[PDB]
């Protein structure tokens, strides 16, 4: 198990946060796998990808994904100027994360179509300190656990409906888990 941080391994990028609350274990795994195993905990993110991303990647995952309350399974990153934290949700548990968001627009991809959103953080954590920022969501509606997703589809569509992304940090495949619990094995690439 590992340090909250971010690093690399195994020629990916990591990233592994959590509030502090405890119940909760990461572990880098060979290659781009992951796991997370997830007791009673706080507020986490972790997962494997790329330091900065790209805004043309086509990311693939693959695994299990078993969450037990509030997590998400998502392609995961954060733009710069503007700071954006933006996710790509691919599964979730018993919160779907747009629930009450407005929803700005629809995208057709990678054999799905999403439901596009975007929402407001109030003095919370973020790659630069406490901030302010907008969030951007695309929620698939066929939820899966593995496959491939063409991120130019989705900053695409957002771009389109005025939800423009800055200069890409770091974009990952990551578990997210807000006190619940769960497992996960994911495998990026
Ligand atoms: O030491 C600093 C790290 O702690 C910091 O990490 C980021 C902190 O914010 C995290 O984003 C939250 C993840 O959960 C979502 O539900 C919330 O909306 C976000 O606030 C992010 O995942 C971490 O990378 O990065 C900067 C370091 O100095």
């Amino acid at each position: 198990t590992i340090q909250p941080g971010t690093g690399y391994n195994n020629g990916y990028f990591y990233s592994y946060w959590n509030d502090g609350h405890g119940g909760v274990t990461y572990t880098n795994g060979p290659g781009g796998q992951f796991s997370v195993n997830w007791s009673n905990s706080g507020n986490f993110v972790g997962g494997k990808g790329w330091q900065p991303g790209t805004k043309n990647k086509v990311i693939n995952f693959s695994g299990s994904y078993n969450p037990n309350g509030n997590s998400y399974l998502s392609v995961y990153g954060w733009s710069r100027n503007p700071l954006i934290e933006y996710y790509i949700v691919e599964n979730f548990g018993t919160y779907n994360p747009s629930t009450g968001a407005t929803k700005l627009g629809e995208v057709t991809s990678d054999g799905s179509v999403y439901d596009i959103y975007r929402t407001q953080r109030v003095n919370q954590p973020s790659i630069i300190g406490t901030a302010t920022f907008y969030q951007y969501w695309s929620v698939r509606r066929n939820h899966r656990s593995s496959g491939s997703v063409n991120t130019a589809n989705h900053f695409n569509a957002w771009a389109q409906q005025g939800l423009t992304l800055g200069t890409m940090d770091y974009q990952i495949v990551a578990v997210e888990g807000y006190f619940s619990s769960g497992s996960a094995s994911i495998t990026v690439s």
